[PDB]
């Protein structure tokens, strides 16, 4: 396969750059690092930023999950139409990965004391995506433009797990709560989602979710 995602057996960074693979009908391989590999030191050691996900395209090793997301949009043809819509699949993509970081801190680093605030703050924080929706023909599409992008996957990769955190949360969002439920219907994707690549995954390394 062209592909090999290196991470821990977690969904994790690598849920969405995942669910984009398999849409999109490629092949890659999956090189399961244990937590016992990673203490050992070496692996660690040799990654850029001593961090996963590790991505290897042939020869081509690269580092950090939204360069990975990048780098296959760009070459898979899920990056808009033309160098405005470029733009505005990053600023969705950059909107998601702030809200990621909050869920990160969150899950790793106060989830007991912190997840009330951080329910009751998530209107708020979900609510940019119905307004992009509602500007794109009317939210029956995709988050910019006609066509997929990889910031649908990742956008929907943040709505997924924000259902687990706080089932409900979409429920004040027709827009997005529809556009969640047609992406996870594409074919593909609903197959990877409902096999135990996925499914036997839990979504974050520390047991809370
Ligand atoms: N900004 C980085 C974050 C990388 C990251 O957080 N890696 C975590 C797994 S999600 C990790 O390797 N933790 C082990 C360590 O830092 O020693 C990205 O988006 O890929």
């Amino acid at each position: 396969p062209p592909y090999t995602v290196v991470y821990f057996p977690v969904r994790g960074r690598c849920a969405a750059l995942r669910m984009l693979l398999a849409d999109q009908g490629q092949s890659w391989k999956e090189e399961v690092v244990t937590v016992e590999t990673w203490q050992e030191g070496s692996l660690k050691a040799s990654c850029l930023y001593g961090q996963l996900p590790k991505f290897q395209d042939g020869d081509l090793t690269l580092y950090q999950s939204n360069t990975i997301l990048r780098h296959l949009g760009r070459t898979l043809g899920l990056y808009g139409k033309d160098q405005q819509e470029a733009a505005l699949v990053d600023m969705v993509n950059d909107g998601v990965e702030d809200l990621r970081c909050k869920y990160i801190s969150l899950i790793y680093t106060n989830y007991e004391a912190g997840k009330d605030d951080y329910v009751k703050a998530l209107p708020g924080q979900l609510k940019p995506f119905e307004t992009l929706l509602s500007q794109n023909q009317g939210g029956k599409t995709f988050i910019v433009g006609d066509q997929i992008s990889f910031a649908d996957y990742n956008l929907l990769d943040l709505l997924l797990i924000h259902e687990v955190l706080a089932p409900g949360c979409l429920d004040a969002f027709p827009l997005l709560s529809a556009y969640v439920g047609r992406l996870s219907a594409r074919p593909k994707l609903k197959a990877f989602l409902a096999s135990p690549e996925y499914v036997n995954l839990p979504i974050n390394g520390n047991g809370k979710q």
